[PDB]
């Protein structure tokens, strides 16, 4: 067996980094983890309170073109009341919608990257 | 306050879904949490054991071509063996080597998504 433990941080890629942070932490209610100099840009590192898996929001990775992420579900204990919430803030949400794994929903970031929640039955 | 708890699972964009399946399952280790049918193709998802967030590896968002991922972390407790493991499996790793954000290497799947190992200080 490998000693790997988790996923420690997966990345985002975003344009204006700065209209990012601000919608993953105002918006979506994330924590800022970090705001610092990194090696190819500035690193900036969101996450839910208390989640062992974070966020990068980048744009140096020529690949990953701003906005091109989807199929990103956050588990969330209260979609309904989560969906509202974003509604009140602007976003507009896909959903919910009843599935055979979970009630879901779905709405982007400013760069277009896709967001689904998910409240298991 | 948003009722988010974690990111529950995000994608990896990968071509021949079966040769995916069997490096990150036999090669990387990670378990195996279901290979079904789903919505758009057939859903294959994964995780270190235990882990809270896992992995699909998808073929079907055109916006994530194949291999185009960059920038994921996975967390370790032993950085060293994890890198022994992996070239005595025939996977090629950059590292292991220290760096202010913890001793790091980096390897790829057969795709070409680039993907890190981390064991913090």
């Amino acid at each position: 067996h490998m000693a790997i433990s988790h996923v420690q941080l997966f990345s985002v890629p975003v344009s204006d980094q700065e209209k990012a942070k601000d919608f993953y932490v105002e918006t979506v209610g994330f924590d800022l983890l970090a705001d610092q100099p990194g090696v190819h840009g500035r690193w900036l590192q969101v996450a839910p309170k208390g989640a062992d898996t974070s966020l990068v929001l980048v744009d140096w990775f020529p690949t990953m073109p701003p906005g091109s992420l989807r199929g990103l579900l956050l588990r969330t204990d209260d979609v309904d009341a989560d969906c509202a919430r974003l509604q009140e803030r602007g976003v507009a949400v896909d959903g919910p919608k009843n599935t055979p794994w979970g009630r879901q929903a779905m709405f982007s970031d400013p760069d277009g990257n896709v967001i689904g929640l998910n409240q298991p039955s």
